[PDB]
């Protein structure tokens, strides 16, 4: 049945991923004691192919083991909320919700396409790609505790990569 595993995330700013209520996540600098508030995600591996390469990002001429790149397809559920992040056309932009789902048919290989986000790794470093929506990703503002949500912008100030830690 469907592989699945529990982590945490934090931007590659350090900010952690957070409930800001029940109906959003935010992003904020945690000290060592509050860490305890850090969202732990179910990250299930569903349907679609997983690519693999290399880049040459450091433009030697060569490859290394931290230009090789990983795609595969995932869905973010928060571990026992039955939520899952998703991907939906609101006011008509790409946006970012918590989607609450039934249990029992949860989580599953064959999620619909709203639920699935294309995780890229590289040098183990993440960006989590909509497949509804390509070229928009979940992203976190610079500034503290503001939302997690989906932009289709990358390089600017909106940080759009982060890294994973894995839990028991
Ligand atoms: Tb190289």
């Amino acid at each position: 049945p469907v592989r699945s595993l529990n982590c945490t995330l934090r931007d590659s700013q350090q900010k952690s991923l957070v409930m800001s209520g029940p109906y959003e996540l935010k992003a904020l600098h945690l000290q060592g004691q509050d860490m305890e508030q850090q969202v732990v995600f179910s990250m299930s591996f569903v349907q679609g192919e997983e690519s693999n390469g290399y880049i040459d990002t450091n433009n030697d001429g060569w490859i290394e083991g931290d230009e090789l790149y990983d795609k595969i397809p995932v869905a973010l559920g928060l571990k026992e909320k039955n939520l899952y992040l998703s991907c939906v056309l609101k006011d008509d932009k790409p946006t970012l919700q918590l989607e609450s789902v039934d249990p029992k048919n949860y989580p599953k290989k064959k999620m619909e396409k709203r639920f699935v986000f294309n995780k890229i790794e590289i040098n183990n470093k993440l960006e989590f790609e909509s497949a509804q929506f390509p070229n928009w990703y979940i992203s976190t503002s610079q500034a503290e505790n503001m939302p997690v949500f989906l932009g289709g912008t990358k390089g600017g100030q909106d940080i759009t990569d982060f890294t994973m830690q894995f839990v028991s």
